[PDB]
């Protein structure tokens, strides 16, 4: 095996996908081989496609998915609306374990938060992470409430002995403001803040994104991942 | 003693205060004596006063605060910015215990979500609930993400053996979209949904808010809250 990291977030819209892409670009610039798996994608009618974003921004080519639901709903709702089950637990876990190899950082992106349902019957990104011995990278906001949400997620992580690889602030505002600055310090009082990605990085081109990403993570940590 | 509920939520801004007021109103109209307690209150320099708002909507007269910070921040941060300290765990529990009385329903509204720090070091409303043996009423949204946040909150409640008294959807839109409807029906499978307060309820005057309040909750559940 190699390094499997699940990339979760305190909620929906915290920039999990942009963090996957950023870590991917950093690791690739460290000469690490990266794969990204997004088992279930919703919102496809309006063009939601987070693996494509990772491809565009980071140049990852090993981009693995199992199901696509048109509706911009939570996976289980989208499944119900479309009239089709979610994938099974086994499909996700073996797709990920077949992606994993020596030398590779394999990022696994869930949908929404940690406890959202990802497969039949009621299995979550947390379960998947258990099944594959992955650590968890927690993407957070810098807004009022982030502390509560972070501690809640880290507590759920620990309840199943999924190790915490750290937090990333998905979007660092400009200019910051009092709340975001104080929250950044507190977040660092509960876990290793690995990076804070400038607000708007998503819209960068691949070159500028690569420069941002390179400077956003500690190089030794990135290298030390695999 | 009497009955104590901490009234918590999946985050900040979900309708905790309005639920305190609504449940207090329904319980008052059931003849139950009601106290509402707000041990940590931030954002006073912006005119935030949750106790006053409960009194304004519900007529609750037994309102107890303790710590008040000017800035609209996390209590830890608002205290650090005022040059002040957080209360002690026993200060908060004392404030609550002095309110407790047979036949009285004592609602304890927190600062933000369940794991926000109320006292040094890292003391939360969950700890306070264990200390005063209270049950937790969890206010939720109907919006995307509410299932994850709700499950996280319930799981954190069971982590310390704190009973869940049920959920209350703080703001229920009329009409409900596809996501709201789905989230509601899933929430009913995760826990007892005690009420779904209609959106904009803070705009109802005393009588409108009391009517809405009595209809919002099952009369039998409210009455069963207090012997
Ligand atoms: N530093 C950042 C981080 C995020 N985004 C934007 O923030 C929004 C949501 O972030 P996303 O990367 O989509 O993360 P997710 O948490 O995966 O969203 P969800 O799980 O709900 O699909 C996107 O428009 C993304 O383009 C941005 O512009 N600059
Ligand atoms: N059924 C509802 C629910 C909420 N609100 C409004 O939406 C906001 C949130 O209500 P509040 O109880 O203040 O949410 P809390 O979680 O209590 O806010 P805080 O985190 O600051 O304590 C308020 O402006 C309130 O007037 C409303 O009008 N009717
Ligand atoms: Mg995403
Ligand atoms: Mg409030």
């Amino acid at each position: 095996g190699g390094t499997i990291l699940v990339v979760t977030g305190t909620g929906t819209g915290v920039g999990k996908t942009v963090v996957c892409a950023a870590l991917a670009s950093a690791a690739r610039q460290a000469g690490i081989d990266v794969a990204v798996c997004k088992p279930v994608q919703t919102g496809t009618a309006r063009g939601d496609d987070d693996l494509a974003e990772v491809g565009r921004l980071a140049g990852v080519t090993q981009l693995a998915g199992l199901a696509r639901y048109p509706q911009p709903m939570a996976p289980a709702a989208a499944a119900e609306h479309a009239g089709m089950a979610l994938p099974a637990r086994d499909q996700i876990v073996r797709l990920i374990a077949d992606l994993d190899r020596p030398g590779r950082l394999t990022l696994v992106e869930g949908a929404g938060g940690l406890l959202v349902e990802l497969a039949e019957p009621g299995v979550t990104l947390r379960d998947v992470a258990v099944d594959v011995a992955a650590a968890a990278l927690v993407v957070v906001t810098a807004d009022l409430g982030t502390l509560n949400h972070t501690k809640l997620t880290l507590e759920a992580l620990a309840a199943q002995q999924v190790s915490c690889a750290g937090l990333v602030i998905g979007s660092w505002p400009d200019p910051p403001g009092l709340v975001a600055a104080s929250n950044r310090s507190a977040l660092a009082r509960i876990a290793m803040v690995r990076a804070a990605l400038p607000a708007g990085a998503a819209s960068l081109d691949a070159g500028d994104f690569a420069a941002m990403s390179a400077a956003a993570f500690d190089r030794n940590w990135v290298a030390g991942l695999v």
